[PDB]
């Protein structure tokens, strides 16, 4: 059978994580999905880089996981018909589709929760590394999906919709989105990145922690991401 690496980019969301772990373990257990949660704890001081943290988690995870779930820690599925299944040959399986997501509704939205076969993630050279702070990293990945001759599939015949498919417990004031721009960030991050990815994300895993949360095993990666300010100075706008 198949195994999912549940990759959870993470910084300063302990409260969310305590809700995430039990909810997801139970949910996935009901649909027979074998999996393991990898908390991608960014311990450098640069702005949050979700995509790069995913690259790291993918490298770390062993070949026994034949697919991954890039999974926001604050987004809980409320509908058991959302199948976190091995994606088809077509490409990524997007769980949090534009018609089910509480907040994002455009056609090619692939954020929130996105499942990708190991082989396809390698094909696409994983995600761009140039996204420091909120926004755009998932859209650039959409393009990587089309450029690889792949496509996005989403669950069919979900009866629930944008108000009752997911719990998105994320108060915009409690957890601020880091929308700042500095240096030439707008211009540069809006353009397709053919130069970086899985194969050159620069980092170190300082420490690996085996945690149990009410018996449920979970792996913490303390990831010190590196920034080349000659290429991506917007990693830090202070
Ligand atoms: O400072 C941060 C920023 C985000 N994240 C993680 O990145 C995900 C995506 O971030 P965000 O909630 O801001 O995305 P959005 O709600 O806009 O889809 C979060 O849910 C967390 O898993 C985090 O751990 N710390
Ligand atoms: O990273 C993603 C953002 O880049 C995205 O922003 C949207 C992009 O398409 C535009 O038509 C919209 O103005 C804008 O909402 O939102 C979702 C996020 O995950
Ligand atoms: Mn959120």
């Amino acid at each position: 059978v198949h195994k999912m690496a549940l990759l959870v980019p993470f910084r300063d969301r302990f409260e969310e994580l305590l809700q995430f772990v039990p909810h997801m373990t139970a949910f996935l257990k009901r649909q027979g999905v074998a999996h393991h949660i990898f908390v991608l704890n960014q311990v450098d001081r640069f702005r949050f880089n979700r995509a790069s943290l995913i690259n790291v988690g993918f490298q770390f995870a062993s070949d026994v996981y034949d697919y991954i779930a890039m999974h926001d820690v604050d987004l809980l599925p409320l509908n058991d018909n959302l199948l976190y299944e091995y994606p088809s040959s077509l490409g990524p399986l997007h769980i949090a589709g534009p018609k089910l997501h509480p907040k994002y509704h455009y056609d090619n939205f692939v954020g929130g929760i996105l499942l990708v076969r190991r082989e396809h993630f390698k094909q696409m050279n994983g995600m761009s590394n140039q996204y420091w702070g909120w926004g755009l990293e998932d859209d650039e990945f959409f393009v990587r999906i089309r450029d690889a001759g792949l496509q996005v599939t989403r669950p069919q015949n979900i009866k629930t919709g944008t108000n009752d498919t997911f719990s998105h417990i994320h108060n915009r004031y409690h957890r601020k989105r880091d929308t700042q721009k500095c240096f030439n960030q707008k211009e540069m991050t809006r353009k397709r990145d053919h130069k970086t990815g899985l194969d050159n994300v620069k980092y170190k895993i300082l420490k690996v922690h085996e945690m149990l949360i009410d018996q449920v095993p979970v792996t913490i990666l303390n990831i010190l991401l590196d920034c080349d300010v000659n290429k991506t100075p917007w990693c830090d706008c202070s």
